[PDB]
């Protein structure tokens, strides 16, 4: 099972590269990092297993996290009261359409690659709609609102050498954008 360990950190030089995307269908071994990166997200949700193994709770993964630089991501956000769930490994992913309308979280950000909690708010798309393939490399077109949209383009930043603090107003960065939504 993947651990912290697994997970490298803020200044490491493959979070800040370009992940490359992959050729279908995925190699056993791409396919076996993958549903790893989701068992980290169960595991790391589950207060036992994650005491046990000092793991930090997440929703989201991308490979460049583990030091693999390919286009992959997973998502597991739990049904949090309105019967919506988010259980997602996908390939190539790519947000094609968006809202002007931004919104943010208010406590800002965290990312299991960085140790320090940072402050500064986060505007991102209330609305994306992403295709991507999946594990069998079967299509998938997904429309997100809210937490999860916010949830999927932080993990898809992380394809392109982002991180969530790029976008934090140095001068102002608890000043939310002029209609601007809090999720
Ligand atoms: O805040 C988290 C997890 S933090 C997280 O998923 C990171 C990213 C994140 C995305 C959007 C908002 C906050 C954090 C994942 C990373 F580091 F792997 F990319 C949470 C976990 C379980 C229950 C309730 C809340
Ligand atoms: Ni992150
Ligand atoms: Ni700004």
């Amino acid at each position: 099972m993947l651990t912290m360990k697994d997970i490298i950190r803020d200044g490491h030089p493959t979070l800040r590269q370009k992940a490359a995307e992959l050729e279908l269908p995925l190699t056993k071994e791409e396919k076996e990092t993958l549903i790893a990166m989701r068992e980290f997200l169960v595991n790391s949700q589950d207060e036992e297993i994650a005491k046990r193994y000092g793991l930090r709770s997440g929703v989201g993964l991308a490979a460049p996290q583990i030091n693999i630089s390919k286009r992959m991501i997973a998502v597991l956000i739990p049904d949090d009261g309105s019967g919506k769930s988010y259980d997602y490994m996908l390939v190539n992913p790519k947000i094609v359409s968006h809202s002007v309308q931004e919104a943010y979280l208010p406590t800002g950000e965290g990312c299991l690659s960085v140790d320090d909690n940072v402050a500064g708010l986060v505007h991102r798309h209330n609305r994306i709609t992403i295709k991507a393939k999946d594990i069998e490399g079967n299509d998938i077109q997904l429309r997100l609102k809210g937490y999860p949209a916010i949830v999927f383009q932080h993990e898809i930043d992380h394809l392109n050498g982002v991180m969530f603090y790029d976008h934090i107003d140095k001068n102002h960065p608890l000043q939310p954008h002029t209609d601007a939504v809090e999720v």
